[PDB]
C-alpha cells in the first residue's frame, strides 16, 4: 500500500477496504490504465460535433483537427478552459461569501455577522471605500457591493487584482493587456475564444489564459477577505491531524468541501448539542475536517483535520464516520456509494452540487442554525445505529500548529521589530539564515504516491534554510507527516532557519520555535501568501519576480490548481508542478509555459516529476533570484 | 464529390482543390477516421489531471471515472460545458454590440448611430424603460446599460428572458428554477458545477444546462435587438447566393464570422471606394457574405451570400477571393494556410480571435471607417497581384428573397388584416392550409453530406403545407438550393401553403407569392423566430408547447448550436437534431433529453440521423400539437 500512499493511517484503511471489497480511488485508477495518450498529451479536441478530433504526437495522420486547428491551438484551448473552470470555482466560492455578507448586514441572516472589524476597515481602505463617519454595516455593504461588482465589466478593472499586487507588477501586467475586466466576464471570454472557429493563435490564447488566471487570483483573495470579515482572521492555533482524530465513542462529523459558510456554523452549533449527543450514548460531537473546508475551520477554531484529497474515502472506511457534510469542490462522488457499505450519512447542502444517493439538506443563511441542527441530528441518529459495532480507527495522528494568516506572521515578526515587522525577515534573507520562501499548494493526485512529492521536496528545502509555507492539501500532506509540529524543528530544519524560527517563537513567548512549515490556510488562502510576498516586495522596493520566492504545486489535480499555478507564474514566480498537464503534445506551448513567459511576467513553470530533482530545481531558482539581488548563496 | 456536398458549385471546387493538392475539411475528416468512440459517445472526461478517464459503453472495466464519476455524470457535465460555451459566444457577440451602442450614443464612435428609432422605443417599452420626454440618446443609453446589466446578478432576473417569452412560459420555467440570474453568472456556474468533485447528479446537472441555455437565448435576443437598433430592422430584399456571385473582374471581398459591427461598415465604405477600385483595374468592390456576418448584411443590404459553414474554403479555391475579413466564430483556421496557395488576404479584426499566419487589423469603433479603408486597400492590392491569372468561378447561383424579420412578417400579414395581423396566419393553421411551422437552424457538419438533411426534410415538410422559416447556415443551405426563390413555389409547396404564400404576396403587391422558405436571418436571429411564435402563443392564449411549431438543427456542429437546440427544448418545442451529440453513452441522460424533459418544459429532442425519417417525425410532432388543440390533421 506504500506505493499508493505514504500515510500509514491511509495504508491501514486501504488494507481494510481491500478485505471488505470496497473499491477505492486507487482501484479505479488501476482499472483506467492504460490511460488515453491523446488526452494525456493534450492532443484531443471535442469543441464541436465534427469531433472528436485527435492528433498523433508523432508519425502520420491525423496531423491537424478537422477544422484546421493545429496541435498548438488545440493544446492552448484546452488549457485555457481548465483555467476558466478553476476561476469559476474559486470565484463561485467568493461570490457566495459576498452574498452572505450582504445578507448579514441587511439583517437577513442573523447567524452571520461582522466578526473582524479591523479586517473590514483595512479592506475598505485598500479599495478606496470611505470609513470615517460610516456605520460598520454600511461599510460592509459597500465592500460586498464592490466584491460583486468585480464579477462584471465596469469603470474600473478588477480591484481584487489591481489593489493587491505591487504597483510595478500591475504596470507590467497592464502593458501586456493582462488585467481582468471582470471575473465572470473573463471566464465567458475564455469559453467564447476557445469555441470552434474563434481564437487560433497559441500566443494570443495563452495571454488570455494568463488574464483569466488573474481573475482566479481575484476570486481567491476576495474569498479570503470575506471569510475573514465574517468568521475572523486566523491566529496561531494548536490541534491534531490524521485519522486518529476520530473517536469511536463520539459522533464523528466531517465537514468537507471548500466554502465554510455552513461548516463554520456547524462548528458553533455542534457545541450546543453536546448534551443532545450525550443522551444518545456519545461523549459529544467530534467535528473533524476534510479538504479545504476542514482547513478553514482548523485555521479559525483548531478543528482537527481528519484527511485530505485523494484519501478522503479512507475516513469512511474506519466505520466511525457518522456524517460527512458536503458543500462543493474536490468531493469524490464515490463517497455516496461507499456510504452504503460504511453506514456514513453523506449530506449535500448546496443546490448546484448534489450527488445521487446522498441526502440533501437545502442550506440557507437565514436558516443556518436550523439547518445545522437538522443535519447534526441525522448524524446523531447514525451514531446510534452503529452501537456495538467494531470500528478500526488507526491510532495515528500528528500535532499541528497552524493559523499563520499574513496578519499573524506580521504580528509574530513585530515582536522582533515593532515598527518595521518585515525587516527581521528580510534581514535573515540577506544574511543567508533564510535562503528563500517556497509555497506548497494544490492537491494530491492518484498518479503520485500520496504526499511523496510534498514531503520529499519540503525535506530538502528545509535543510537548505528555505522558509516553507503551505496551503490546501499541500498543507494537509505536510501536517499529516509532522511538518507542523515544532518538536520536529531540530530534525527537519537547517541551522539558519532553525535560528530564525526559534528567535521568532521565543519573542512570541513560546519558549520554542515556530513550526517547520507555516500553514497559511485553504486554497483560496494562497491569496494570503500573495499578500505576504507583495508586502515583502513593497518593503524592498522591487517586484515579485526579483524576490527569492518560488511555488510548488507538487501533486496537483484540480482545474482550480491549474488556475493557481498559472497565476503564480503570472505574478512572477518560478512555479514547480509535479504532474504534467496536457501540454506535451505541443512543443511551442510547452516552450512558452516553461521558458518564454519569463519575458512577459518573469515567472515560469518548472515541469519536474522527480521530487528530488524538483527540489534541486527550486533551490536553483531561489539561488538565481538571490544572485540577481547581489546576495550570497 | 456528391458524397461530400450536394452543392454543385462546391463539388466543382472540390475537384479543383484535389487537382491542386489543397487539403480541405473533407480530407481532414477522412484523415481522422475512425474517430474515438469514447468521445463520440460522451464517455470521456478530462476535467482534472487524474484523467483522462473513459468508460467502456459495454463490457468490462473501466466502468466509472477515477473520482467515482458515473457515465451519467460524465455525459451530463460534458454537455453542460458545451451549452455554456455556446452561451458565451452568443452573449460575447451581444455584449460587443451593447458596448458599441453605448459608445455611439456617448459621442465616441460617430460611424455608429441609432438607425432604427422605432425598434429602440419598443425595446425600451418592453423592458420598462421610460420613453416619454427622453432624448433618443438617453433612452438608448438606458437600453445599453440594461443589456450590460443582464450579464450579472442584480435585483431582477435576466430581462432578455423574462420579457420576451409568454408569461405562462416564464411561470413554468420559474417553478423549475430555470430562469437565469445573469448571463455570465450562469456560464461561470456551469463551469464550476461541472468541475471535479462538484455536481454529480444527472438531473441536477441537466436542469442547470437548461437554465444556461436560456442565458444563450437572452444573448441571441439581445444581439438581434441591438443590431436592429444600430443597423436597421430587416425588410424584404432580393439578392443571390452561391459561388457564382463572385466576379472575376471585381475586387471580391468576403465578410465572414458573426458580428457585423465592422462588416456593416465594410459594406458602407466599399461603395465609397468604387473609384479607387476602378483605378486598379476592377469594375468595383464586390462584397460577398460567408456564414452569419454574411447573413446579417444579406438581411439588411441584400449583399449576396457566397457560401456557408463547411464549404467556406471553397470560395478561396476559385482564385478570385481577394480578401476574407474575419471577426469570430465558425471560421475554419485552415483559411490562413489555404491563403498561401490561393492568394487571398485573410484579415482578422478582433483581439480575442487571431489566426497564426493571417494579417491582423485592430478594429475599433472609434476608427471604424479608417479600419475599413486600410482593410479594403489590402484587398485592392491583392486584386492587382492576380492580374492576368485564370480563375475558376462556378457559374452557379440562385435567386434569394430574404429579410423576413418578425416585424416584416407581421407587416406582410397586416395587408390581409390591418388590426389583427396574426389572425390570417392562425386562420390558415386552423383550416389546415398551414399544417404548422418548422424552424431550420444551425450549421452544416462534415459528417453529413452538405445540405442533404436540410433540403430532404424541407422538401417533405413543404409538400405537407408546413410554413418553413430558417436562420444561419440552415438558411444558407436552403438559399443555395433555390428554396428562397418564389419561382419555385409551384414545385415545392403543397396547395394549402401555396395558397397562403400567394395570398400574402399578392396583398403585398408582388403579383407573386412569398418565397417557399422565409429567411429570418443569422443565428442570433433565431430570437426572431421566438418573437414570432411567442406572439402567436399570446394571440391564441396558450404556451409554446401547445402550438404546432417544431425546430430542426438538421446538420448541427457548433457549441452555439447545442445551446440553441437546448433552449428550443426549454421554451417548449419538439427539436430535431441530425447529428448525435456525445450523449449515447448514458441511457439515463438520453432518456431525459428525448423523453422526460417533456414533463418539465413540454419540449424534447428528436434524435434522427435519417432525414426522411426525421421529416416523418417532425410531421408527427406537428400533428400531435394540432390534435391537442382539437384541429384536423
Ligand atoms: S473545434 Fe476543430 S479540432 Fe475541435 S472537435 Fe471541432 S473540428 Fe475538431
Ligand atoms: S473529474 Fe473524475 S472522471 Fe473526470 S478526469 Fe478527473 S478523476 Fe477522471
Ligand atoms: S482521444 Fe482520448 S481523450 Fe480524446
Ligand atoms: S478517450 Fe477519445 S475523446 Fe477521450
Amino acid at each position: 500500500q506504500n506505493l499508493k500512499s505514504t500515510d500509514r493511517a491511509v495504508q491501514q484503511m486501504l488494507d481494510k477496504a481491500k478485505r471488505e471489497g470496497i473499491q477505492t480511488v486507487w482501484d479505479r485508477y488501476e482499472a483506467m490504465k492504460p490511460q488515453c495518450g491523446f488526452g494525456e498529451t493534450g492532443l484531443c479536441c471535442r469543441h464541436c460535433l465534427q469531433g472528436p478530433c485527435r492528433i498523433n504526437p508523432f508519425g502520420d495522420e491525423p496531423k491537424v483537427g478537422i477544422c484546421g486547428a493545429t496541435a498548438e491551438v488545440i493544446v492552448a484551448r484546452g488549457l485555457d478552459r481548465s483555467i476558466a473552470a478553476g476561476a469559476a470555482g474559486h470565484s463561485g466560492h467568493a461570490k457566495h461569501l459576498a452574498h452572505t455578507l450582504k445578507k448579514a448586514v441587511q439583517g437577513k441572516a442573523a447567524s452571520y455577522m461582522i466578526k473582524d472589524r479591523t479586517k473590514l476597515h483595512s479592506i475598505a481602505k485598500r479599495l478606496g471605500i470611505p470609513t470615517e463617519g460610516q456605520k460598520d454595516e454600511d461599510i460592509a455593504l459597500e465592500v460586498a457591493k464592490a466584491a460583486l461588482a468585480d464579477f462584471h465589466e465596469k469603470d474600473t478593472p478588477v480591484l481584487w487584482v489591481t489593489t493587491v499586487l505591487p504597483p510595478s507588477r500591475v504596470k507590467v501586467l497592464s502593458a501586456h493587456g493582462l488585467i481582468p475586466a471582470g471575473i465572470d466576464h473573463e471566464i465567458a471570454e475564455i469559453m467564447h475564444r476557445t469555441s470552434m472557429g474563434c481564437d487560433a493563435d497559441a500566443q494570443n490564447l495563452l495571454l488570455g489564459g494568463l488574464r483569466c488566471s488573474l481573475a482566479d487570483l481575484a476570486g481567491c483573495y476576495m474569498g479570503t477577505d470575506l471569510a475573514d470579515i465574517l468568521f475572523g482572521t486566523p491566529a496561531p492555533v494548536v490541534t491534531e491531524s490524521n485519522l486518529g482524530v476520530l473517536k469511536a465513542d463520539a459522533v464523528n462529523v466531517a465537514v468537507h468541501g471548500h466554502n465554510p459558510v455552513l461548516s463554520d456554523i456547524i462548528v458553533s452549533v455542534s457545541k450546543e448539542m453536546e448534551n443532545e449527543a450525550r443522551a444518545a450514548g456519545a461523549t459529544g460531537i467530534n467535528v473533524v475536517g476534510i479538504c479545504c473546508t476542514g482547513n478553514e475551520v482548523l485555521m479559525r477554531h483548531g478543528i482537527p483535520a481528519c484527511t485530505h484529497s485523494v484519501s478522503q474515502e479512507m475516513a469512511m472506511i474506519t466505520g466511525a464516520l457518522d456524517a460527512m457534510i458536503l458543500d462543493y469542490q474536490c468531493i469524490q462522488p464515490s463517497v455516496a456509494t461507499i456510504a452504503e457499505c460504511t453506514g456514513t450519512t453523506v449530506i449535500t447542502t448546496m443546490e448546484m452540487s448534489k450527488i445521487t444517493g446522498a441526502t440533501h439538506v437545502n442550506f440557507a443563511e437565514e436558516a443556518a442554525v436550523e439547518n445545522a441542527k437538522q443535519i447534526l441530528r441525522l448524524a446523531i441518529d447514525t451514531f446510534k445505529r452503529r452501537k456495538g459495532k467494531p470500528v478500526e480507527i488507526p491510532n495515528i495522528k500528528t500535532k499541528v500548529v497552524a493559523g499563520f494568516s499574513t496578519e499573524a506572521i506580521i504580528n509574530a515578526l513585530s515582536k522582533l521589530n515593532a515598527n518595521d515587522p518585515l525587516k527581521p525577515l528580510i534581514d535573515n534573507v540577506v544574511n543567508g539564515n533564510i535562503r528563500g520562501v517556497c509555497l506548497f499548494a494544490g492537491c494530491n493526485n492518484v498518479k503520485v504516491p500520496q504526499d511523496q512529492n510534498f514531503t520529499t521536496i519540503a525535506r530538502k528545502l528545509l535543510k537548505q534554510n528555505v522558509l516553507v509555507v503551505a496551503t490546501g492539501c499541500g498543507a494537509g500532506a505536510l501536517m499529516r507527516h509532522g511538518f507542523m509540529d515544532p518538536a520536529n524543528v531540530d530534525e527537519l530544519c537547517g541551522d539558519g532557519l532553525k535560528a530564525v524560527l526559534t528567535a521568532i517563537g521565543e519573542a512570541n513567548g513560546l519558549g520554542g520555535p515556530l513550526p517547520p512549515v507555516l500553514h497559511m490556510g485553504s486554497c483560496v488562502d494562497n491569496s494570503r501568501a500573495v499578500a505576504l510576498v507583495a508586502a515583502l516586495a513593497n518593503r524592498l522596493g522591487v517586484d515579485l519576480d526579483r524576490l527569492p520566492v518560488v511555488a510548488s504545486a507538487a501533486e496537483w489535480m484540480h482545474e482550480k490548481a491549474v488556475a493557481i499555478g498559472t497565476w503564480a507564474v503570472t505574478i512572477g514566480l518560478p512555479t514547480h508542478i509535479g504532474v504534467l498537464p496536457p501540454i506535451t503534445g505541443s512543443l511551442p506551448v510547452t516552450q512558452i509555459l516553461t521558458s518564454s513567459v519569463k519575458d512577459i511576467t518573469g515567472g515560469y513553470f518548472i515541469h519536474e516529476l522527480d521530487p528530488e530533482t524538483a527540489a534541486d530545481k527550486l533551490l536553483a531558482a531561489i539561488n538565481e533570484r538571490r544572485a540577481g539581488l547581489g546576495l550570497p548563496w
